């Protein structure tokens, strides 16, 4: 009965423990790790001109730490996309987010991060903005979903 | 550019100096000051679950203070209403908030909290949600607008 | 069940028979009749760039017809005010709309149209667009309301 | 311009003469034709609780045409999927889209319709409602995106 947002996905499977940051006015910054598939997953987002932190999605898994840092408002993302697959550790298993992508208005790229394995998934925007995000992490990220406003 | 709201309003006079909270997932608390017209005016809003202090508007004048506590997210605003016009010492020249006054779904009224002089606004919201408040604060709240979502 | 719009009001009584043109994408016309009040109300909506014509509220009393043209999509409305109370030769006794005025983001002013009597409402906008309206009809507008997008 | 949606997409390459059927608030019925890929895609929408027939996105090639025909407004999509990739038989091998699929709240699988061939992509959604779609057909479907809503 609170406010909602339109949501999108989740790519990813079951595995790991659900989270779900809310929505928001905008990104400032994403904080993810990677090898082998995406790790860590945390997002710095704008509250109404001021920056929020989201709940840190830490995997203890010791990957490459990447600091994605938008220039906020004139910058935002129009792309998410990545891969989803099976990482053999974890015996007989279920699909994760091997590789993340994101594209900006300003025609930057930052990634592709961790491996290109797998099943492809692209969120292409055209209107509108990520004001959000959510996804499921045990080890490492299982799985990724977008909130979106205008 | 950073995620928008619907926006309705202002209503009151030109005075004091603008401020806006921005938007949020709802409203738990309305905290104001009155007496003739309405002084302070303050809001802890919800962000996704948890409470989060908007930025004070506070009146140095000796008004007295309520709490307006809503029993969120069941309990909700369905109405804002008001009356603005000058008062004729420190705004002699434009109007300000005379007076507020609250509906919610559960059928309490909080108000009308100061004098009902001069031009009535009112905003029935038959559908949506007050997510965020605008307005124009000096000695007293000069105007006051509504965000919404949903 | 299906997409909706944020809608405030209704201003005016419970009188009439309820009517709800629904949701669309602008304004192209407004057709309304007045003369101590509000009779005839009808719209010419935009629906994603073609005409699309409101069911009509038409009363049959000896009114003025208007038709208020806006230069669509570059104009558009950013205020919808009035005036709301009973109406002496009413075989009822309950408030009607006895006055409409709009404003544009290009300044134009149409009306007030009818009269200015009894209880003032006003929806100054500032973010976001008119989509639909919504209201009460017998031989006169009973009520009005209005439905709000991006 | 006029009232805006969240648009996502579009999924396919740049042949074939732009087309966008705006947003609405919901859908009935998906028209489309199929072989090696698809042809003809055309929608009868809801609006206001009546259908509203979009216009036709006909392909002349004689392919396979299948009606969809949602339980509106208990039904609704949930997941719009599909395949793209150039096709042999055009000379241009511009990106087209060779295969759709579509499920429901209910568990309805509709396709897949046309040859699964080429890229991947899907949109499932979490929050929100499809409201409208938009492409590029020349002689067969060479791309697709839709609009969004709450
Ligand atoms: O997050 C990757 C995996 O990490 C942990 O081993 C969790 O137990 C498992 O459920 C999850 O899929
Ligand atoms: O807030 C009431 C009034 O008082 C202030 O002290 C300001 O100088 C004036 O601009 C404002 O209208
Ligand atoms: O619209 C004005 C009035 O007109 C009609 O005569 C209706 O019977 C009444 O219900 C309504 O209030
Ligand atoms: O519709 C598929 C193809 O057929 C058309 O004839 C167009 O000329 C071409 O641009 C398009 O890629």
């Amino acid at each position: 009965m609170a406010s909602q947002t339109i949501t999108v996905g989740p790519w990813g499977g079951p595995g790991g423990n659900e989270w779900d940051d809310g929505s928001y006015t905008g990104i400032r910054i994403i904080e993810l790790s990677y090898k082998e598939a995406i790790g860590s997953f945390s997002v710095i987002y704008d509250l109404n001109g001021e920056p929020f932190s989201g709940s840190k999605h830490t995997s203890k898994l010791p990957y490459t730490n990447v600091k994605i840092e938008l220039q906020f408002p004139e910058e935002f993302l129009v792309s998410v996309s990545g891969y989803t697959a099976p990482f053999s550790s974890l015996a007989t298993r279920t699909p994760v987010v091997r590789s993340l992508k994101f594209k900006t208005n300003k025609g930057r790229t930052f990634g592709p991060y961790g491996e290109e394995d797998g099943t492809y998934f692209n969120l292409p925007i055209e209107n509108g903005l990520v004001v959000g995000f959510k996804g499921r992490t045990g080890d490492l990220l299982d799985a990724i979903g977008v909130h979106m406003a205008l």
